[PDB]
């Protein structure tokens, strides 16, 4: 047969002409409107796109459900399965407990994440009614969230757990009743019975056969060896979108039996090749825990392997055979069955072979030595033998759901009640293009004893045998090679321990005490969090919700994913795709464009360049960028052209069809470049105190030095987005975007049209994340969607795909800062000197205001009376970096924590001793002369000092320190002092539209865009307070254009202050007309005043404004305020790295946080963790890697890695500031968006402290550049083995 038939939330499904490219997740979307499963990502790693899949298994013989990658899953994969959404477990009238709870514990801010993470909680209950704390966490492997810091996702789903004034009440949840879960549609329940037949299924280039039996396979593969087998299509779904290439026929054998099947027998258990590892983790874990710890070494080094292996959506349909036969040179599993020599069964038709995998199986670069008319029926992992120990080892960027480094398995097999090796076997990934064993290594070690001299002896083999190329891909050399001698150490160690425990103690020796922690393999404690802030007080009416943790407004839709984004909006019938044409060139001619492939792509409607742009081809905040490229490309991804075609599908593949002839001109990548090229945007920054010369002569020591800071992806998990919707007269056009800047937007469609402003509407509803990434970039696509719009007459649509956004839009400004300070012996500083370069990209945008704020905030929170800093923006042929939470702030006061971590050093005094008696004093002023009034940081200092019990965790921490070997601890705690306000003044100044209709319900609109800091909650608490009215009968439905003209971007934090002020005066208008009728009927309710004031007829309609009063700085003059006021916080935080790996944890992390009178403590306290855990990934985990010729390789979750809900602080301690009134700002509030990032860096100098501690242990002010990675964290923890392994073209260069 050729239909495909399956169900979506209990609704049957007949596709007549299932094409094999349509993914569930277009199906969903675009076929069945059921937009609340989310695009991400489109490679599995975010998990937005979660849904659940049930079936009748024939096999096992009950009705099962899994979670899969809807982005991932191939429709003609889900014949006779039912498909479970967000929209088929509640919605508003009728929530799920899992919406419910997430929604109401803060758990969702942007809301884009949502669903996926619903669905991965509701799959796990569905399987487990009663799950543990650790299978809670376990269920969001796959799922990221960019916004909430993960803390309240996880304590609102802890209710669920087994073994489980405040923000939320969990006693008010609905209990769970399984008996009202969707029934299993019973149709599928009648087929089960029916037997199985082949399925066909034909597209417009691929065949997808769904084989019922082996028979059908092997003759398949026999007539046609070139068929591609996909069983989960976790690679080739990647291999088809990212490397373009096509299979015009794919078997898929999931329904064969052979291929499912478990069987046990004496060498151990054979799994069928197509079972998804999710089986073998089930069949392997009763195995582990039921048979002796001898014969279970090598299932336990698989289980160990899965633990860090994706989530529970990949694995689910990820194949066990699939993984081996990939030969991914990254491959987890592969070197673990090898060294354990695993036997594969291979067939075809009539033919049978059985091998064991060692290093032939695995001849080349993504090959086996299977036949091409060959698969692969079943691997045997074997049972552990006695005198057999067994390790496995995994290193990435992050633990969980990243790509290996380095993996290895590694075994020995000793003789009998000896310590003599038999058999020894050392496999690694990421070491080669392939899978490698360490043969020239390992058999030298036969009939040795398990000793000092094995260790030295194969330590300096692996040194000399795996070497690596300074071109070799990835990179990590020296990394690299450390830890495959750092492996082997532990696994050294491991087995000493292993062979103790057997009772030849006596004869291999006793583990020193202090090294046991090196063998220990990764546990983390239960969690334990804390949310401090203030009550409002007793007398305040229960309808003012003005400080109080109101849930974000749109919290239950965004669980419910009836909230809806930009790309969730319907499309017209006659709506037309847009896709971008892109540079592959940092700096080149055009020499000419060829769209000859690009027309025979079926849909193609045009190809839009420099040419068709009406008016001007001239774009940007500066006027210094392009619609489109004009002559020369000035970046790789600079947008050179846009197709128009029907489909998305089919402007993909016409953008393909886009053959580009460049010829190169002189590039200018990284910040060297620029400085020997003097290619800088406009002229040195500076600000200038005191007397540099005095001070440095005065000072008992100077220390000089350089620290880099990588750049920062937003990872805003809904991608630019617009939609433009032409009017047909007079050049009326409505746009519909995820962006900050509605203004900008407007102005710059305008301009390339030659319209008039008053012809353009931009609208945005919400934004799932924005980060200051869209700031400006939104553009970018705004203005060629626009153009496509003007010229076709068509509504026109282009969301970016996550490897576009992240190539065209840009990130947070790498810096490179050179350094030299002058103190005294007592930890005084008395002159200071900085020089900052940030590497800008190819247009200005923001970069200048961006190397201001730095220069406001190289104090951070230090009085230095001597002090010069400069900045010098780069112009390089690299994407326009932009606006990144924080702008330049994050960057300024790292540095200046940076050199004072280097002061207290050098003076052999306590951290935070130094940094507290350099602190300012209210009253003080900045290096830029503005006077720090209500400087509530000191009370934060006393308060977190307490509160976090620093002095006695300084203790247990020296204590560790010197009890092991190859862990250490640091402690830090990190103040910061924030300026609010923009740099440029007149953007502080917003405005407000609202109105009364007769039935008294209120229809509010500001400037302000919502992107999940929860401004429209914000703002309708304070029009609450303002007309006296409950929250109930006020609503904010979008921003837009046309109800609030030239308002400025939702950032720098202000936008709380700047629209609340317009709201309030908004509201004060309209009260001040009601006088007169609340004057007549004081008691009568609201409802009688406004009927009463219409009928006299009397304006129910007001605009509101505010501008920030008294702002103006000059760097010529050194005088005027910056800013309205600052935010004021500190951060304690506690680590323990691994010196081995590189890993490390995050124990602990205290903050208190001056927000002022929070509007909103639930908000704020969800913007602290947020902000926290994104500084965390600036400065730990987040790196962006270029080729020298300034091509971004890292532009999906795989090679980027954002935290994961297991990288937060384990214990994270949050608190407002008591009794901080700010009466300047809306009801004495204070911004919080941006100023908890910086505290973040809390954890890179407690990370910089363990260092120290394991530097003494096996060079005094090391370097440690931002991010602090495994990578340099292992590189900087020198010992025996970095020693051995340490000593052009390359992969990346530091830009
Ligand atoms: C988000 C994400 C995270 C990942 N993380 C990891 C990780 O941490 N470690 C890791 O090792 N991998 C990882 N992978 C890769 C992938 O998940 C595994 O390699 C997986 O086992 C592939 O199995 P599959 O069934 O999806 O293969 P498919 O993509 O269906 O097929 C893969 C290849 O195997 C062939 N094939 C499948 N079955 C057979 C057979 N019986 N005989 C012959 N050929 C066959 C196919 O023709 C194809 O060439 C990740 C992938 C994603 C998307
Ligand atoms: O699958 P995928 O997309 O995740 O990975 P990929 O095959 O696209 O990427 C190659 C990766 O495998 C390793 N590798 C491949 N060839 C190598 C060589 N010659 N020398 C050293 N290391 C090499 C590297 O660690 C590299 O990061
Ligand atoms: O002073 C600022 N100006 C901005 O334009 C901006 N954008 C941002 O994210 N933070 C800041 N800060
Ligand atoms: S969209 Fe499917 S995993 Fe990100
Ligand atoms: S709330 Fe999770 S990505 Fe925004």
């Amino acid at each position: 047969a050729d239909e495909l038939v399956f169900f979506v939330n209990g609704k049957k499904v007949v596709e007549k002409n299932a094409d094999p490219e349509t993914t569930l997740l277009v199906y969903l979307r675009r076929k069945l409107g059921l937009c609340g499963t989310k695009l991400g990502c489109g490679e599995g790693g975010c998990g937005a796109c979660t849904v659940m899949i049930s079936k009748y298994d024939r096999l096992q013989n009950k009705i099962v459900h899994f979670s899969v990658n809807a982005c991932l899953a191939p429709i003609c994969s889900l014949h006779h399965v039912a498909v479970t959404t967000v929209e088929g477990i509640g919605n508003t009238q009728k929530l799920h407990p899992v919406q419910e709870r997430i929604a109401r514990s803060h758990g969702s801010q942007c809301g884009f994440c949502t669903p996926g993470i619903v669905m991965s909680m509701y799959t796990l209950l569905r399987n487990q009614p009663e799950p543990t704390v650790e299978e809670i966490e376990n269920a969001f492997q796959g799922n990221l969230c960019r916004c909430t810091g993960y803390r309240p996702i996880l304590q609102g789903f802890r209710t669920f757990a087994k073994d489980g004034p405040s923000l939320f009440n969990p006693e008010d949840f609905k209990p769970l009743d399984p008996t009202q879960e969707p029934i299993f549609p019973p149709e599928l329940l009648r087929l089960k019975d029916t037997p199985q037949k082949k399925l066909r299924f034909e597209g417009e280039r691929v065949t997808w056969i769904q084989a019922s039996t082996m028979e059908e396979l092997l003759d398949l593969k026999a007539q046609h060896p070139d068929a591609k087998l996909v069983v989960g299509n976790t690679e080739i779904g990647i291999e088809m979108k990212f490397k373009n290439m096509l299979f015009p026929l794919i078997v898929c054998p999931a329904w064969i039996p052979e291929l499912n099947s478990v069987v046990h027998g004496p060498e151990g258990i054979s799994f069928g090749a197509s079972c998804p590892l999710s089986l073998v983790e089930s069949v392997l874990a009763e195995e582990i825990a039921k048979l002796p710890e001898q014969k279970t070494e090598v299932f336990r080094g698989v289980m160990e392997q899965l633990r860090w292996f994706a989530g529970k959506q990949v694995k689910s349909v990820a194949s066990i055979g699939g993984n081996i036969i990939t030969a991914s040179p990254i491959s987890d599993l592969n070197p673990v069955f090898m060294a354990s020599g695993a036997k594969l069964t291979l067939v075809s038709r009539g033919t049978r072979r059985t091998v064991r995998m060692d290093h032939t199986f695995f001849p080349g670069y993504r090959k086996t030595l299977l036949r091409p008319e060959e698969i692969l029926l079943s691997i045997e992992i074997p049972y552990s033998k006695e005198g057999e120990f067994f390790s496995a080892f995994k290193q990435a960027s992050r633990r969980e759901a990243d790509i290996a480094k380095v993996t290895s398995g590694m075994r020995v097999l000793f003789k009998p009640g000896t310590i003599e090796v038999q058999e020894l076997s050392l496999c690694f990934g990421g070491m080669a293009d392939r899978t490698i064993s360490a043969l020239k290594t390992t058999p030298k070690q036969l009939s040795k004893s398990w000793n000092e001299e094995l260790l030295q002896s194969v330590c300096a083999g692996l040194a000399e045998e795996l070497q690596l190329a300074p071109d070799a891909p990835g990179g990590m050399v020296e990394f690299r090679r450390t830890l495959t001698l750092s492996f082997f150490f532990k696994f050294y160690l491991t087995v000493l321990q292993k062979l103790g425990r057997a009772d030849l103690e006596d004869m291999c020796g006793k583990l020193d005490p202090t090294f046991a922690s090196a063998t220990l393999l990764f546990q983390k404690d239960p969690p334990a969090n804390v949310q401090l802030f203030q009550e409002v007080p007793k007398d305040q009416s229960e309808e003012d919700m003005v400080g109080r943790p109101l849930p974000h407004l749109a919290a239950n839709m965004q669980a419910s994913g009836e909230a809806v984004y930009c790309d969730d909006i319907p499309r017209y019938e006659n709506e037309l795709s847009l896709r971008l044409v892109t540079s592959t060139r940092a700096h080149a001619k055009i020499t000419s464009i060829d769209t000859s492939e690009a027309k025979k792509v079926p849909g193609f409607v045009c190809f839009l360049t420099a040419e068709d742009v009406p008016n001007s081809n001239a774009t940007g905040l500066f006027n210094d960028e392009t619609v489109f490229a004009k002559d020369e490309v000035t970046c790789v991804g600079h947008i050179i052209g846009a197709v128009v075609a029907d489909t998305p599908e089919h402007a993909q593949r016409a953008a393909r069809g886009v053959k580009i002839t460049y010829e190169d001109l002189p590039a200018i990548i990284t910040i060297q470049d620029a400085i020997n090229n003097n290619s800088f945007y406009g002229s040195e920054i500076k600000i200038e105190k005191g007397d540099l010369k005095k001070g440095f002569s005065e000072a008992d020591n100077v220390v000089s030095g350089e620290l880099y800071i990588g750049g920062q992806e937003h990872f805003y998990l809904e991608t630019n987005c617009t939609i433009a919707v032409p009017k047909g007269e007079a050049g009326e056009m409505e746009l519909f975007v995820s962006t900050q800047n509605t203004m900008k937007t407007q102005s710059f469609v305008a301009k390339m049209l030659g319209v008039p402003d008053n012809r353009i509407v931009v609208r945005v509803k919400r934004m799932g994340g924005g980060f200051g990434g869209k700031e400006t970039r939104s553009t970018v696509v705004s203005t060629a969607l626009a153009l496509a719009a003007h010229k076709t007459g068509r509504p026109v649509r282009c969301m970016l795909d996550r490897d576009e956004d992240m190539l065209i839009t840009g990130g947070r400004h790498p810096f490179l800062a050179k350094y030299k300070v002058g103190f005294m012996k007592t930890g005084t500083v008395v002159a200071l000197e900085v020089a900052h370069f940030s590497n800008g990209g190819n247009t200005e945008d923001l970069s200048r205001s961006i190397m201001e704020r730095a220069l406001f905030h190289m104090d951070n929170a230090y009085k230095i009376p001597n002090i010069r800093g400069t900045g010098r923006i780069c112009k390089t042929n690299l994407p326009s970096n932009t606006a990144f939470r924080g702008f330049g702030g994050p960057q300024g006061m790292l540095i200046a924590e940076y050199w004072m971590s280097e002061v207290a050093i050098t003076c052999g005094l306590p951290a935070e001793e130094v940094r507290r008696k350099n602190m300012y004093k209210e009253g003080d002023l900045t290096h830029f002369n503005q006077k720090l009034e209500g400087f509530t940081l000191p009370r934060c200092w006393d308060e977190c000092i307490a509160s976090s019990q620093y002095l006695a965790r300084k203790r247990e921490v020296e204590k560790f320190n010197r009890e092991n070997c190859w862990k250490k601890r640091g402690l830090c705690i990190i103040p910061t002092k924030f300026g609010i306000s923009f740099t440029l003044p007149f953007l502080n100044q917003g405005g407000a539209l609202v109105h009364v209709y007769t039935d008294g319900s209120v229809l509010l609109t500001h400037g302000g865009t919502e992107m999940g800091q929860g401004l429209h909650t914000k703002m309708v608490q304070v029009a609450s307070r303002a007309l006296k009215i409950p929250t109930s009968k006020i609503h904010i439905s979008e921003t837009s254009t046309n109800t609030v003209p030239n308002t400025s971007p939702t950032a720098a934090s202000a936008s709380a202050d700047l629209n609340g002020q317009g709201v309030y005066e908004a509201c004060q208008t309209i009260l001040k007309r009601l006088e007169p009728f609340k004057k007549k009927k004081p008691t009568g309710p609201w409802e009688a005043w406004v009927m009463d004031a219409y009928t006299s007829a009397v304006s129910l309609s007001a605009t509101g404004f505010y501008k920030t009063p008294n702002l103006g700085y000059s760097f010529e003059t050194n005088s005027g305020n910056p800013f309205h006021y600052f935010s004021y916080g500190v951060a304690c935080s506690e680590v323990e790295i691994d010196c081995l790996t590189g890993d490390h944890k995050n124990l602990r992390t205290d903050i208190v946080m001056d927000v002022g009178s929070s509007l909103n403590p639930a908000i704020d306290i969800g913007q602290v963790e947020g902000a926290f855990v994104q500084g965390l990934g600036l400065f730990t985990m987040e790196e962006l890697h270029y080729s020298p010729e300034g091509s971004l390789h890292t532009r999906g979750p795989s090679t980027y890695k954002i935290p994961a809900f297991g990288s937060i602080p384990i214990e994270f301690r949050v608190s407002l500031l008591r009794d901080c009134p700010n009466k300047r700002a809306i009801y004495a509030s204070k911004a919080v968006g941006e100023p908890p990032l910086f505290l973040a860096s809390s954890i890179f100098f407690a990370i910089k402290d363990a260092i120290r501690a394991a530097r003494a242990q096996h060079k005094q002010l090391f370097q440690l550049d931002s991010p602090a990675t495994p990578e340099k964290i292992r590189n900087a923890c020198v010992d025996q083995f970095t020693t051995l392994c340490v000593t052009c073209k390359s992969w990346s260069v530091r830009i």
